[PDB]
């Protein structure tokens, strides 16, 4: 799997706050955290599935 969802979440700058998911290695899958909606990374999916497809490699 890739190792952009190992990482953590990152909400970024800005102060959005939305609930979108990201991969937590320790999870084995992917959870929700706080997403600032700008300078995004790879760890920050709009939903389980779209996260899955990316990182559901476990």
């Amino acid at each position: 799997r890739p190792d952009f969802c190992l990482e953590p979440p990152y909400t970024g700058p800005c102060k959005a706050r939305i609930i979108r998911y990201f991969y937590n290695a320790k999870a084995g899958l992917c959870q929700t955290f706080v997403y600032g909606a700008c300078r995004a990374k790879r760890n920050n999916f709009k939903s389980a599935e779209d996260c899955m497809r990316t990182c559901g490699g476990a």
